[PDB]
């Protein structure tokens, strides 16, 4: 398998007014990450491209789109987690027929599920499909149990547990971990994770491979200065709107972002218009 | 429309052990609620139906069967919430084409949905497919947002919060309120709740309906001794596994119930099948 | 013993402006609840009281001047919890002394303490005292959560009465009087009166007793007789009174309240706001108008 | 001002059998500190010295003892905090008599203060003082998050120097950072000490230092250097005995870490566990044979 550690692009899809996937816009976005971000890798499917929204025909579609605009350029995972594991499976399958270079899951959510439910879900994607995965995250007695499973690579880290960050670092050393949180890209790298999965990459691509590489090289300060503007950015996209604000970003540098699926509000405000006006203006010119 | 007062079953479903839809077995669970628990009605594709593992296809035949098996012999609401508003339009048409006396819709979940967007989802459920609407449940300022669209019946009220239940109940006195905890029958019926749509009523629906006019008359002594009875079996059916109980519990009356649907645990082990035979000899022999 | 059932104020302290307690206020309001507001007893010390807040001497004070000026008219509890364990104990040692009916605790907080460190600290109060004992359950504040079998191990001394079950999980109040039958349930949510009162509690004790004492033990009694209609209307207006009682602010507005029927309910204690506003006075005096007149 | 930047022990106390201050036992532990921990300074009265289950006057000796064993050799912080804004005011009085360098205070707790309460709670002591002061932050134990804006509103008064950041928030730690640059920031997870470095934390107050500060100035220092490979070794075995420390215990573990130092570390106080069992002392003494030896 290709190399999976790096900066990697939760992809942002575009939509039309009307709910259906723009297709060219998601071409649009995809070059955007690959030819300025550069990024090492898109994570695709995952809660970023507005997913859990989608049925299981539009999440195929996304997946085809994105693996024959990308080709073989950049690493590409795939997000094919559900509550439903018949669902999961088929997309792992389809996933993995396109040539994806990894399979990833979310915990399967609404309902509670034990931790055996929970292995048996991951280890069932995997056997059905024969692909790798990427797990998320549950403790590390927890985790050794996943990686019983040899074809269990790693997990991408998203909730803000520092010591369960490096517990996890010491006890399964040949495991790989992403960092899921854009705006502690510094104190997890400090740690040695492997990489990154945001999405906020999609427009702040630069800063934050500017950070993951000065911090791995202990020039700590600099990072520092990088992540404060990285975050004064952030912190304007979550009081904006997430979804929205990346996209209307997108939007002032020529790339056709689209709208957001409903149930989300699908259009961006005229006062959201403005502050994503005065974002770009102050972080990304 | 159709009286919908009183007591519901939140309608299990029978599977086979590889997941697909046992008809036989769900219509064996549906005869037992209306012969034998004489429930007012349904509560169809709600959690209890293990609905969110489940395609839309799987969703749809279930409706389908429960409708020709019901026919008009008790009310019949149709859960139809879902993450995709998309799904729940059609799922939405598909009951209201069926018969279905109203729908219901869960939250939109996974993501964070803002006041706005929530009350934008059951408004456009209302508006595609022309039926009422039972919400689920914010506060009193959101209830009465709701409720300014007056296809929007009342709410299936789920949290334990008996100020708020309280604070709806005259607020709102037309509109209706459906307890959701069964273990938590008597307090609500003494606030006037209109009725109960429950998982455990598949099974202790006698006592069920007992505790609820029991209540009505104000005999709330004698209301007690049923739902301390009724709470030694729920405490005993959730410590044991609530889905898989229930289901033991009905193959012992006869009713072939079948498994539960993966990611959940499937099968119910000897143990697990061991505590349901306790619990039919104490509570419903 | 004294009867501890039924309706009990959760006394109400009246500060000077410098935080000193009022006597002559603290008094008015005794016999306020006393006189006008026909409670069965008073529960003395607890957070309503602003208890926590306080120095050891002053929570002695207070518990010498509610059972001076209420003397043997009315049953009272004395709570006397604390995360100091050596202070619970002096506490409830002046307490009995005193002549209180009844001791009563909050679990320790702060700290996160283990069951058997929360039932050592409870059996040490009764064992240093030899006291009966209440276990004031106020998760909300305190962050403790305790189960259906904690609370069994705690009734194994039989100087535990009961719980006050300042808590809105009505599931938990059912096991409790389905496992322990014997054993005493006040209820702590006021505005929760008549579905708590449903499951059998047999008393309550509760802050806006101080004002609504009246349409309180009305909801109480009508509710047990079986008198649903009647009790919850009555339970309607009083959630009117609550709801803009805490939208005002809980202790200024109730002090206020006291304030316009003569007593001298004074100032809150410091680090909480000690003065209402103009604002707060002005809709304190509209829920007079329009739920106490 | 005496530096208050580096490692600072949050200073375990000594109690005898029945709850009273150790004094000599405490001494011990102040001299291990200083001479074999080599902390740059000790922070005295919070939650680790089991400060909360104590009297205003057993407090009281333990400034006292602090104060007159550590002399000037080191920088000392008192922690003078409570939900008694008028006990705060006296401690704070007391210390500052005495010649702390600064004092600390949590967030006032078990009540739900408002900002303005808790602004005007911290506004007090100082004024009442005249001392400087670093917010105690602590959400786990008090239940309240403060955010950016409102610590903006505390850093108004020139005399509020930092946050004793006892949270593993680093989004709201770089915030912080960026928002105030001038102001201090302290750690206050031990088994988070180098990404709390990493992002510019001036020092680190910590339980576990009264055992393992020869390895937290290690990872401090390394990771202040870039030298992140050779901290996060460090910080890995460190959290190894962090982890058995708090699987066993954490407060008798590390008493009982130091009494085989020979520091008369003493009991804990009650309503904590006062004694260990023998399988608490046995796994502390594999953990010193593994870790600190």
């Amino acid at each position: 398998m290709r190399d999976l550690k790096g900066i990697f692009s939760a992809l942002l899809v575009s939509f039309n007014e009307d709910g259906t996937i723009n297709e060219k816009g998601l071409r649009q976005i995809i070059r955007h990450n690959i030819d300025k971000m550069k990024v090492d890798g898109l994570y695709v499917g995952g809660s970023t491209g507005e997913n859990f929204m989608l049925s299981t025909e539009e999440k195929k579609e996304i997946f085809r789109i994105a693996k024959d605009e990308a080709k073989d350029q950049i690493a590409l995972i795939a997000q094919v987690g559900s509550v439903n594991l018949k669902e999961a499976v088929e997309l792992g399958k389809y996933a993995t027929e396109l040539g994806y270079d990894c399979l990833s899951a979310v915990t399967p959510f609404y309902y509670k599920f034990s931790f055996p439910e929970i292995k048996h879900y991951y280890d069932t994607i995997i056997a059905e499909t024969g692909s790798n995965m990427i797990v998320y995250s549950m403790g590390i007695e927890q985790f050794g149990e996943l990686y019983k499973n040899p074809k269990v690579l790693g997990v991408k880290f998203t909730a803000g547990d520092f010591y369960l960050l490096e517990r996890l670092k010491k006890a399964y050393p040949n495991h790989l971990i992403w960092a899921g949180f854009d705006e502690m890209m510094l104190p997890a790298a400090s740690l040695g994770v492997d990489g990154a999965i945001g999405s906020t990459f999609n427009v702040n691509g630069v800063r934050a491979r500017q950070i993951f590489e000065l911090t791995k090289a202990g020039k700590l300060k600099e990072a520092l200065e990088i992540q404060h503007v990285t975050n004064d950015l952030i912190e304007g996209i979550l009081a904006n709107g997430l979804y929205l604000t990346i996209k209307e970003l997108l939007k002032l540098e020529g790339v056709d972002a689209g709208y957001c699926r409903e149930p989300m509000t699908s259009k961006a405000t005229a006062e959201q218009v403005a502050k994503a006006k005065d974002l770009k203006a102050k972080f990304l010119s």
